[PDB]
């Protein structure tokens, strides 16, 4: 689902603004999307609190394929 | 390297305390700690940032494995 940087960013602001905080993204994060891999969830976790760069989180998921 | 939840806090305030925020730990922290997935990197970056349960992101990681 997460085949360029800007589904990571889409999803992300989706889940956020459910008001899901960190903690609570990455448990219901998975049974909403559950098509995403659980690095995926983390990297949009990562860029929904701290706004890391979609392209850097991008290109580590890649990495770890 | 991550074989229970007390090593994911050991590297992750090892990290920290090197001044690294998130983004640096993401670069830096691969070419420190070569043995350690991105995977477990991204959590411990969750980790040194938001404080969230060494024991839940233990428990993420175990389920991408």
């Amino acid at each position: 689902m997460i085949k360029v940087p800007e589904d990571l960013e889409r999803i992300g602001r989706e889940l956020r603004a459910r008001g899901l905080d960190t903690k609570r993204l990455l448990e219901e994060g998975p049974k909403l999307y559950p098509e995403l891999s659980i690095p995926d969830l983390m990297a949009i976790a990562l860029y929904d609190h701290l706004n890391l760069d979609p392209e850097f989180l991008y290109r580590l998921l890649q990495q770890s394929r």
